[PDB]
């Protein structure tokens, strides 16, 4: 019944992840370990951030998220363990997840544990937190941590203790908000009637394009479903389409759909074809939208 | 103890699959989720069909197969949930799976749930079915399904309710056989003493080549183990070898083996080397066999 | 609760692994199956060896390691099942794994089951073994094993019986040490006061380079942390750096770190950048080190 959702940059090609898992079952034999993904670009905390920010509403209360890319492994840094506040609504409309009207989740029901290197920046933004600790107790980490494997020693091990009900406040000292490292999230700029941001992700394996322009950004510029839009990527690739709910509304196979993705962000795709791959579109390219 | 075997086109590079899983453990905390694979070519229902058709005999009775590529996500379509009839025999001979003489499986012991887009075509062919329903009840799907994620909303969510014993007949109305979408399976043609079909799959990661020419097709043309065969791929590449049980019977490393694969289909490989990759062989190429 | 750690060359792109798993839950419904990895280069027993040799100390006592690349599938060969002796200390220093001072593991607490094709060579070297059997009983393998799938029939099936407490000595006859196939581990040679070995692995996804030159080989040539080293790969690519504990000690991003990896072997990397990929370094290349 206790659950650890595990996200790393360790890859799926050797025994790394399994060593972490072995230890997790050693510390908490009834735990269920769920892989989020292990394929993130190493050291890109922004990319890791995206894969973990939306998890809580999908998981049972009490779930621990162990989340790590650890470029500072072997240094004096220590992980941070955080009890978030609201599981938050999400998606294209703003709802709970699940059958019926969804499963609503109590506040303070989820713990993230991560290197204190910015990885939880967006988790804290969207969810807030109740308490936050530096993870230092030798009860939950090794007295002699492997210098090149803090992902295992400083995240995976202690997440299993946490999953086994080890008290969050005993992992180490409390952290003041400014001691929690953040990365800068680039804002979405207004520019005439236009909104300007970036391609935040390519949606693998489909090659859909996700922007950082949220539905809230769109509504506060007079834009809802059915609005005819111009969406320019990379300064040069304009596209035009009405904003629709889904891919199939584009009509013919191959046609352009502009839609709100399952996180509520402005997105673009081809109907039953890949948009991004044939045109080598990339995370980071500009993205401008207007009616 | 209940099991969901999960097959999607969602990939292994983001949080998509994990969101489904979180929900599965939310709806049925004692469930075991087994990944079939998440790597299929998006929207290729024929390829998905292959990965799910042979599962039932390997799994404990009561197992639910949640299987999805969902190109029609966000439209008015609804999934179908089916209780299959026979778990069937399979493999190069026709047997149950497991130690000893195998574990034989009761009829009606398995449920598939899938978009109604053809994905279960071969499942129904090989296994038959007892009952089939459109999945519509808000008890097992969301009242507001995420338009771009029906794989989660219309397959994963309800599969967990089913796995938790939710009655199959209450998911929605019964479906007449003709309401269950099918794809055309191309038949194997006789042509003089020859049989003509197609390369159905490349067997990754080994680069073995699988055809659609079944052992039954071979026995009804006088062909058994030890028969010297000519197998022509792509109209032009005409291999010759005796039909053998396995790869190592080819003699030297690199040599050609023609054999019956673990599903009973005519196949070709190199002994301890990849056949398909150096020669860019592909699913879809012709395949002709004769003695 | 019983655990099977599963390592194969079957890949993650079809139903192969799932068929094994289905059977594992069929034979032992309370088992937890942990994927080590399924991505190894087919038939490369040396590569598989690396992924399994360090597992035991991470896992709870009683864990069964089912480990397989099975190029001799369909032949008269039979798997070997081995109860290892010491779980052994490991890592850059030599320690148990886990929080505090680690979880020490009783002798004889782990079983490996594998083709008898050399795959356990290094497991036996580093761990020793108490008992070893040929796996032949039809109680734990099929009477008609699928010729092309001994990985399932001769490893996965019997590993589940073993996991369920089936007595190890009843799987088949005992094996004399010389009946257990080994591969030659190339030794590390001294040359002047240089040490000469090979690149044993590229550490995906990071592109770090691992050699077969152990810390013990280094201490017995007067080399400890802080020693300024020359490390020449491929006969031609020299590098120089002090031997440090971790990556971040290299100073600037992109700079060269020479370190001891989490298994205790001499390694080289770039700080927060990939070393191996831009320069197409490969498993097998020479590796020479000196002060
Ligand atoms: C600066 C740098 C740095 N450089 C590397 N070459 C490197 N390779 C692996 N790591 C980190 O080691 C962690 C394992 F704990 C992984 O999560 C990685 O982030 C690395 N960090
Ligand atoms: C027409 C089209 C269509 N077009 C796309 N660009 C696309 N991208 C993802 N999907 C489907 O969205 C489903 C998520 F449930 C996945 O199973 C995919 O098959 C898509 N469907
Ligand atoms: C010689 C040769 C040989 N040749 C092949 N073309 C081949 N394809 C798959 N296998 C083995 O089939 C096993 C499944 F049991 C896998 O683990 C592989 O090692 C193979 N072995």
């Amino acid at each position: 019944r206790p659950i650890i959702a595990f996200m790393s940059d360790l890859g799926t090609t050797d025994d790394s992840v399994a060593q972490c898992k072995g230890l997790m079952y050693s510390i908490c034999p009834d735990v269920t370990v769920v892989d989020v993904c292990h394929s993130m670009t190493p050291w890109d905390v922004e990319e890791g951030a995206r894969y973990i920010v939306d998890l809580p509403r999908f998981f049972p209360e009490g779930t621990v998220f162990a989340t790590t890319t650890y470029p500072a492994t072997g240094t004096t840094t220590r992980s941070v363990a955080v009890r978030i506040k609201q599981a938050a609504k999400g998606g294209a409309r703003g709802q709970w997840a699940g059958s019926g009207a969804g499963f609503e989740r109590a506040e303070g029901s989820y713990i993230y544990i991560a290197p204190n290197n910015g990885l939880l920046t967006t988790v804290l933004e969207e969810h807030g937190y109740l308490e936050a600790y530096e993870v230092t107790s030798p009860k939950v980490i090794p007295e002699q941590p492997e210098p090149t494997f803090y992902s295992r020693e400083m995240v995976a091990i202690p997440s299993a203790h946490l999953a086994a009900g080890f008290p969050l406040s005993e992992v180490g000292r409390p952290l003041e908000d400014h001691e929690i490292v953040r990365f800068n999230r680039p804002a979405v700029e207004q520019d005439g009637e236009a909104l300007v941001g970036v391609v935040s992700a390519i949606d693998h394996p489909f090659g859909n394009v996700w922007t950082n322009i949220h539905r809230t950004d769109l509504e506060k510029a007079g834009i809802g479903y059915g609005a005819r839009l111009r969406l320019t990527l990379d300064g040069v690739l304009p596209f035009e389409a009405p904003l629709t709910p889904t891919f199939a509304d584009a009509g013919e196979i191959g046609n352009i759909a502009i839609y709100l993705n399952s996180r509520g962000y402005l997105s673009i795709a081809r109907n039953a074809a890949s948009l991004a791959y044939p045109y080598h579109l990339k995370e980071g390219m500009s993205a401008r939208v207007e009616a």
